[PDB]
């Protein structure tokens, strides 16, 4: 009788709750920072994209 509880190796968890749209904001802001962009191009882009200087700075404070 094939009964196994094998290990999930190299796998992220799951979000069993409703996803608040900050999940997408924190994602899209971190996306360009994560690729080693300089803060010049980062802030220049996002402020133009309709992400306020306080909004992005708060999102960078959230990831910490």
């Amino acid at each position: 009788m094939g009964s196994s509880h094998h290990h999930h190796h190299h796998s992220s968890g799951l979000v069993p709750r409703g996803s608040h749209m900050n999940e997408k904001v924190e994602k899209i802001v971190e996306e360009l920072l994560r690729r080693g962009y300089s803060e010049e191009d980062i802030r220049r882009y996002l402020k133009k994209q309709g992400i306020d200087d306080r909004e992005v700075d708060r999102a960078i404070k959230k990831v910490g």
